[PDB]
């Protein structure tokens, strides 16, 4: 339940990591070549009806910030070209209460 929450992934021989939960929802951190690093909200459910606003500021261990209404169909929000292509991203997620859950 906690309204925000740092979170760190090492990706070792450099796709998501555990889930964090902030606001109850469980947040990923996604990392794929075109480097790409996403944040992912929720992705599990077959619910259609959730909303979170939320702000993050994804760094890899400098960092890009994010600012945006995850629901449904768009609950990975990031950057595919975050830098050009072991190592750590760390994900701050600030969340406000979701709406429908």
């Amino acid at each position: 339940w906690r309204s925000e929450a740092t979170f760190q992934f090492t990706v070792e021989r450099f796709v998501l990591s555990p889930p964090c939960f902030v606001r109850n929802l469980p947040w990923k951190i996604m990392v794929m070549p075109r480097v790409g690093f996403f944040l992912q909200c929720n992705a599990e459910s077959d619910s259609t009806s959730w909303s979170c606003h939320a702000q993050a500021v994804l760094k890899i261990i400098f960092s890009r910030r994010i600012s945006h209404l995850f629901f449904h169909k768009e609950n990975d929000w990031g950057f595919s070209n975050f830098m050009a292509w072991k190592v750590t991203f760390e994900v701050f997620v600030q969340a406000d209460a979701p709406h429908g859950v």
